[PDB]
């Protein structure tokens, strides 16, 4: 799990939202197994973003195929323990917005945090994801982790290939499509890579 240091370092930058500020939270995978959260606060920019290795392949490859692109092998260096950190940290009777509210529900409550409020801001499907192309053309560099090819079923039939759901930006374009435009204040983590990924490798030497 979590070292001292570490985990002090972690409650100290999550100090650093604003408890009574906007924020939209995210994830990807179930919510029984989730890979990809997000909590992000657009009027200062903040955001928690982080991973986590799935206990169930199948359904994570699944997943991969049809929602998030995430190669399981690029999930096998991350912190353990963050979601439930994390979430035990969240500020109390936080008011959190979302698109869609069923499964993170379950989740908050699954780690009884039923103190924390929901709002879902209900939006269309597509509506939802007017600036997706544009998010990603801006935002790309902030995660890298939607690496596979996803396609997903058309409920009038076929199927069609999409662009990856990443947790961070979604939330960003569900900003984007609230205010009508992708001119959202600057987005910055309030992470450390050292927090989220374990200590990789020593560098090669070139
Ligand atoms: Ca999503
Ligand atoms: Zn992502």
């Amino acid at each position: 799990g979590l070292t001292y240091s570490q985990t002090m370092e972690l409650k100290d930058s999550m100090l650093q939202l604003d408890p009574n500020a906007k924020t939209w939270i995210d994830i990807e995978g179930r919510p029984e197994d989730p890979v990809e959260i997000a909590i992000y606060q657009p009027n200062n920019g903040q955001y928690i973003h982080f991973y986590r290795e799935p206990t169930d392949i199948k359904q994570f490859k699944q997943d991969s195929k049809h929602s998030h692109g995430i190669d399981i092998q690029d999930l096998f260096s991350v912190q353990p323990g963050l979601t439930s950190a994390v979430i035990e940290s969240l500020p109390k009777n936080m008011v959190l917005s979302c698109q869609g509210a069923d499964d993170i529900r379950k989740l908050l409550d699954s780690q009884n945090r039923r103190d924390i409020k929901l709002i879902d801001v209900s939006m269309q499907k597509d509506d939802a994801r007017k600036f997706e192309d544009k998010i990603w053309d801006e935002y790309k560099h902030l995660c890298r982790m939607h690496t596979g090819i996803v396609t997903q079923k058309k409920k009038r039939g076929g199927k069609e290939e999409v662009t990856p759901h990443c947790a961070l930006l979604d939330c960003l374009m569900f900003e984007a499509a609230v205010i009508g435009s992708p001119q959202i204040p600057t987005p910055r983590p309030v992470l450390s890579r050292d927090l989220v990924f374990r200590t990789g490798p020593p560098r090669v030497v070139l």
